[PDB]
């Protein structure tokens, strides 16, 4: 069920002058479509949906962990925090980091977090526990976006990233309410409207978190999609260039998704 309907996901790479990893799954029928998908991409920001997760799962244990106050100085401050930034003053909740990183991408945010977790082999063990063996984080941002070619830190497959996005949002890896929250900050996300969402049908919900690494053409999105009338779909769709100064392109991964959805039978 593999590939079922080829896709010119090779001329499409070629057009953009790198390479595209693509994983779609139908949790409907099984059916999937995968190119590179077992090939490792950087994470770019997108680690911080499964950070997001992971400080979900750990609520199940330690109850008020999500209204936890967290108050942070100037030098946790880097480039990119626009919601961590305007709270600076006055701190935020563990909730509220949680959804800056996701939803705005705050860089901030997102190390605040990793630190809670017990830094990047800590969210790196979480993976391990709903049975990743791919993904690894290694360090911390922003020097995780290095995107070095034939560098495996901070990286994960396209296949892997669907595969725990599944488990997270519509398997059991987390308690139904959790499930849920972290399906709202999905959904609740800013940053994807060029991407994933823009092969998807406005009247089709959506959830995606984004990265976008700044060097070696390298960004990608993941999302659960959920069609009208039939099975959600996930998918992950990760991309890089041979170059430093290679730029990426959003079209290129809406054009992915497209193909896929396409690929999967999914009439759009
Ligand atoms: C996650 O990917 C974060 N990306 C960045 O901080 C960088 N962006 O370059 C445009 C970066 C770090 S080091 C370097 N030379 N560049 C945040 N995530 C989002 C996203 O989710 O796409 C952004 C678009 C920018 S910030």
């Amino acid at each position: 069920l593999t590939n079922l309907v080829a896709e010119p996901f090779a001329k499409l790479e070629q057009d953009f002058g790198g390479s595209i990893g693509v994983y779609a799954m139908d949790t409907g029928s099984g059916a999937t479509v995968s190119y590179r998908a077992e090939e490792r991409f950087p994470l770019c920001s997108s680690f911080k949906g499964f950070l997001a997760a992971a400080v979900l799962a750990r609520s199940q244990q330690q109850a008020g962990l999500l209204d936890t106050p967290i108050r942070y100085g100037k030098n946790a401050l880097v480039p990119w925090s626009p919601i961590s930034e305007k709270y600076l003053t006055t701190g935020m909740t563990v909730a509220e980091l949680s959804a800056a990183a996701v939803q705005y991408s705050d860089n901030a945010a997102a190390n605040l977090l990793l630190k809670e977790l017990g830094g990047p082999a800590g969210l790196t063990a979480f993976m391990r526990s709903i049975g990743d063996t791919t993904f690894r984080l290694d360090r911390w941002q922003l020097e995780l976006n290095s995107a070095i070619p034939g560098d495996a830190r901070d990286t994960s497959s396209p296949r892997a990233v669907t595969e725990s996005l599944q488990k997270l949002t519509l398997g059991s890896a987390l308690a139904a309410p959790q499930r849920q929250q972290f399906v709202d900050w999905l959904k609740g996300n800013t940053t994807g409207n060029h991407r994933i969402r823009a092969a998807v049908p406005a009247d089709w919900a959506v959830g995606d978190k984004t990265g976008t690494c700044g060097v070696y053409g390298t960004a990608n999105d993941y999302a659960v999609v959920w069609p009208t009338g039939r099975a959600p779909i996930v998918l992950a769709v990760y991309t890089r260039a041979p170059n430093k100064d290679d730029k990426h392109s959003e079209a290129v991964i809406a054009a992915a998704a497209r193909l896929a959805l396409e690929g999967l039978g999914v009439n759009g």
